[PDB]
């Protein structure tokens, strides 16, 4: 039994699985802002029910994968899946259209990664106000930076009923937002504790892993179903599969940020070492740490230079960054790393002061 | 308005509040395990719906406040309450079984504190198994150690209709689980976030305490009823304050656990400086502290001379406990914490071996 399968999808959509009202958080638009992440902080999944308080533009739910074609150009190239072959390949948006409205589900091909910053449906859609309130890129990459940025912030998802995207941790270590314009997709969620991690690098690893369904392996693997109109909000590293259970046209973006930055570090390290992509699709992850990095350094001088106290999260999201900058400049590490710094950036003394900084808020 | 009067009960029972639905965790009580609470950590309120699965015995739900005085002693010193006063005496257990069965509620005597491992009820009463397997004390202070054991485990509570108890850290920053026998118990629950107990510091220490409602200064207070046979777990920090809306029989006991030491730390030093207890209910916290690094440090080498790697949590909690002892060994605080340190601790090798076993374990 292949992952991929008419047979193991209609197995999966029968499967048992624990329920995902046990760890998700369901605020509302209104109550999810950034104080309410702060002091709940980041680690379990969100689903808003309605759209209204997150402050997205959105096209109405009758939007069609035709409409999608008229704003993004039948000609330009998107990359797409067979998933009864769980294989990669470019495709012009027009053939998937065709093959789209046709009929002919002979093969499955899902859409997930057609990013539409650059086209005329980037007008017709804005991101969660959270999302753009705590985005690295969109707030701390600087415009002087020469450096690739990395544009992720807008993806158009076109999935046929029986789509799969097999478990992952995404690229970047990112954190994702999902909002749902029609149709429904079932995400099967597993909580990234060093224990799973474990697990996880293990089966991808595995000379098998397309005969193995990793959400049986591991303790607890969630069912949480994203119906029309809900927005799911996917923390660091969280290890998930995808089964678009009926005709589904979504929209959805990934970020970093300064929440739980050690395990932010953490899922880039290893979706970095079991990724079997050709291209980063976020190049300069550690660029834009750089930059974080003494940004937070002024941030504790600020805080400290007017007698108040840094939350606990920042401190620890502080250390974590620390040492990753030391392990970057290592005499041995430092030729991996060295093309990521930025030329206006003295890690030496970032790295000093950040330390210091970090020691005198400690108890 | 103050603190206390049936006209401040009064209010307080009309009062809003943030529904307790969106922090507590609602397992059943065989999904609370170590496990459980490891991957979920517990840093939010843990409400059990029936006792099934938690490990205890208890009396039946028709037991009495004179089946107490049965089991412990008419002649027992209790401590008591005045709710309409806020402040505390000793009383005769048989004075207050007179006072509760009369009916007089001129006074508003409040019992909370009765602690009766050492009375013939300790046999009708097992606390829960969760808690048995997280205890500090109960399985990591050694017998041959000679410091005054604490015996925080089991207390019975008996309050009357109006009872109030107000905000507050518990004592030791330990953890506490309360059992509803009969009754109602209303908790007001609210986070443990550098930014809330700055307000908490501030309003102990304010002239006029006894005046304003604390809930009404932060930015969520949660209302978390506790019906007959629930049963309510709450994390180190968690500042609360409880109504007794009718009559109630409760039973409860407090731990300290290795999940997040750094809080347990942190709510040790507060509860300590804003206290304005005569006795310390929980002495020798330091001392725990020191026999736990010990262990931790033994889990470390344990973990590390087979090849294995330890929970995230974990690490942290040890640099956080590594930290306090360095601390509490500077030579100039050293005179306030040497009586707590075992005769048996070389304290600058712990901490030297805690330190590079860490530092072995960071990425
Ligand atoms: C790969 N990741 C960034 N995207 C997904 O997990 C969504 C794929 C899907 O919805 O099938
Ligand atoms: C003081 N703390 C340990 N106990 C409480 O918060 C319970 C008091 C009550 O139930 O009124
Ligand atoms: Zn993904
Ligand atoms: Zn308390």
């Amino acid at each position: 039994v292949k992952t991929g399968s008419p047979t193991f999808v209609r197995e999966l959509r029968s499967r048992t699985f624990d329920s995902s009202d046990e760890v998700i958080l369901k605020p509302t638009g209104n109550q999810l802002t950034v104080e309410f992440l702060e002091e709940n902080s980041f680690s379990v999944p969100i689903l808003v029910l309605k759209k209204d308080g997150l402050g997205m533009t959105l096209p109405s739910p009758s939007f069609t994968v035709r409409d999608v074609e008229h704003y993004v150009g039948s000609d330009k190239e998107i990359d797409v899946i067979d998933v009864t072959r769980q294989a990669d390949c470019k495709m012009k948006l027009g053939d998937f259209v065709k093959y789209y409205y046709s009929g002919k589900r002979e093969k499955v091909l899902n859409v997930i990664s057609l990013e539409f910053s650059d086209t005329r449906l980037s007008n017709l859609v804005e991101t969660p106000k959270i999302v753009r309130k705590l985005s690295w890129v969109e707030n701390l990459w600087p415009e002087e930076c020469v450096f690739e940025r990395p544009n992720v912030q807008k993806y158009c998802l076109m999935s046929v009923r029986d789509s799969y995207t097999d478990f992952h941790i995404d690229f970047g270590g990112t954190s994702v937002w999902y909002h749902v314009l029609k149709g429904e997709k079932i995400f099967y969620l597993i909580r990234p504790t060093n224990a799973n991690l474990t697990l996880f690098e293990c089966w991808s690893s595995s000379s098998n892993q397309n005969e193995m369904f990793f959400g049986d392996q591991v303790d607890k693997c969630y069912k949480c179903s994203v119906k029309q109109g809900q927005t799911l909000f996917i923390p660091t590293g969280w290890i998930h599969a995808v089964l678009t259970p009926v005709d589904c046209l979504a929209f959805g973006g990934n970020f970093l940020h300064s929440l739980n930055i050690e395990m932010q570090l953490k899922a880039y390290e290893i979706e970095k070492r079991l990724s079997t992509a050709d291209l980063f699709r976020f190049p300069n992850f550690e660029t834009i740490c750089w930059y974080v990095g003494k940004h937070i350094l002024d941030i504790f001088r600020g805080l400290r230079e007017n007698r108040r106290h840094p939350a606990s999260y920042l401190v620890h999201g502080g250390k974590a960054l620390n040492l990753a900058f030391r392990a970057w400049t290592r005499k041995e590490a430092l030729p991996d790393h060295e093309d990521e710094i930025p030329e206006t950036v003295r890690t030496v003394q970032l790295i000093k002061d950040l330390a210091r900084e970090i020691r005198l808020v400690e108890d």
